[PDB]
């Protein structure tokens, strides 16, 4: 198989470094597209905004549409979401992995440059949707692509070290949002990296379980010897690309055969779909707890964007020995007994308003980097579409659902959405901590995990 000759391999060697390190490239390129419009939403203010820079909002006129323009924009990039899911998510397992990637970062690269030069405010919301559909594909399948293809003992690695990654890209998008003149100037100096990422692209490799499963076992040996040569070492082939006898045709009922996998895989994919409604919700809650903004206008998000560094550190110490799940529990009842504190009196002479909501966001970005992990890990029959199903097309439900309600909410009555979330988190969320499937150190992705699992 693939697990037994990576063992007998460089898991960690220095090819697995560089290509690292280039899927990292990739990966910071995923801040601005999700995060950034904070950097372009500027709103100072015959109307005249006082600021050095530009934004949307000066560049346009926001005064009584206001509303309706940024929430609409959001709801189509979330709407880019609703359809890039789907698209990946069939188009992957149509056309493979790496050359999907590929052409997904191409056509990320031209749209981000012709975003940069928008004409009109409809070039503008087109660009944005496909923007988010195209760019969400990149980082789902690449995250996907590096976690299929590090060895066993070391996911885990990999995946809190491209949060970390993403960490980074926020404190360097915030880094970069200080030389602001025009919002342009930030798009373009976001758009390079992926010409970057397009340039240096030509000296990764594919993905050894899904090229195995297509029974070319040539180009498999072809992959592996690569590997050995440019890790300068004689691969003991003890497998020799034995594919475990695997024959079964790819996509051959994606969702539709879940109906044989009721009792064992319904259940787990349901409460999965449940986990990452909770962490969308979760997470735009605590962002709009303070609306971006506290006293500051870069600090705060730096305060919202740097507090995921001990929390990601935390979860790389932590999950090792403990397992998978009590850092599930734990990061969902700490995330909940830290946002229901602020229903209470405000700190008349400290800091817990602030520290109650530091350690909240740490609860939910430990709860954000694990459920990638876990859904990694699942979905044993094919990780592509059922993983992109769990994993976005229920967060954009999330985005389109979570900024009007508790809008809405704080313009009447500040106490029902915080409570609701609340509740919700603790509650559901603390018993979607409950063994959702048997955790295991090895990685496989047949249908015998599915069967089995141990
Ligand atoms: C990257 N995006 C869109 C996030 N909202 N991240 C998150 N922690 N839910």
């Amino acid at each position: 198989t693939v697990d037994d000759i990576l063992e007998q391999v460089g898991e960690s060697g220095w090819f697995q470094k560089q290509a690292f390190l280039i899927l990292c490239l990739l990966s910071a390129a995923f801040a601005p597209i999700c995060v950034g419009i904070v950097f372009l939403g500027f709103t100072p203010d015959g109307w005249v905004y006082d600021t050095p820079g530009s934004s949307i909002v000066t560049e346009f006129n926001l005064v009584c549409a206001d509303s309706w323009k940024l929430d609409l924009f959001q709801s189509c990039l979330n709407a880019g979401f609703l359809f890039g899911s789907l698209g990946v998510g069939y188009f992957a397992d149509r056309f493979g992995r790496k050359l999907c990637l590929l052409g997904t970062v191409l056509v990320n690269a031209v749209s981000g440059v012709l975003m940069a030069f928008s004409p009109n405010y409809m070039s503008m919301l087109l660009f944005r949707l496909l923007q988010g559909l195209v760019s969400k594909g990149n980082w789902m399948a690449g995250y996907t692509l590096i976690t299929e293809f590090v060895g066993s003992g070391s996911r885990r690695t990999v995946a809190i070290m491209y949060q970390m990654a993403f960490t980074v890209g926020l404190v360097a998008l915030t880094g970069l949002a200080y030389a602001l003149p025009h919002w342009r100037w930030l798009q373009l100096a976001v758009s390079l990296p992926t010409f970057l990422f397009l340039l240096y692209y030509w000296c990764v490799p594919e993905s050894p379980r899904w090229l195995l499963s297509q029974k070319r076992n040539t180009e498999a040996i072809k992959i592996m010897d690569h590997i050995a040569q440019k890790n300068g070492k004689l691969p003991p082939a003890d497998l020799k690309m034995l594919s475990l006898e695997e024959d079964v045709t790819e996509k051959l009922s994606p969702s539709f055969a879940d109906l044989f996998r009721t009792p064992r895989l319904r259940k787990r994919t349901f409460i999965l779909m449940y986990l990452w409604f909770t962490d969308s919700v979760l997470y735009q809650g605590l962002i709009l707890h303070m609306g971006a903004t506290s006293g500051n206008l870069y600090l705060d998000f730096l305060y919202s964007a740097l507090v995921e560094i001990p929390g990601a550190f935390i979860a790389l110490i932590t999950i090792d020995r403990v397992g998978r799940i009590y850092p599930m529990a734990m990061s969902n009842l700490l995330a909940g007994a830290a946002c229901l504190v602020m229903i209470f009196i405000s700190p008349d002479l400290h800091w817990l308003n602030i520290i109650i909501m530091c350690v909240g966001r740490m609860g939910i970005t430990i709860a954000i980097q694990m459920i990638c992990l876990v859904n990694a890990e699942l979905y044993p029959t094919f990780v592509r579409n059922l993983g992109v199903m769990v994993c976005s097309s229920l967060c954009d439900i999330g985005g389109i659902i979570t900024p009007f309600i508790v809008f809405r909410l704080r313009e009447v009555w500040q106490a029902l959405p915080l409570i609701l979330f609340a509740v919700l988190g603790l509650l559901a969320a603390g018993v979607t901590l409950l063994l959702p499937e048997t955790k295991g150190v090895a990685l496989p992705e047949t249908m015998k995990d599915a069967e089995n699992l141990g």
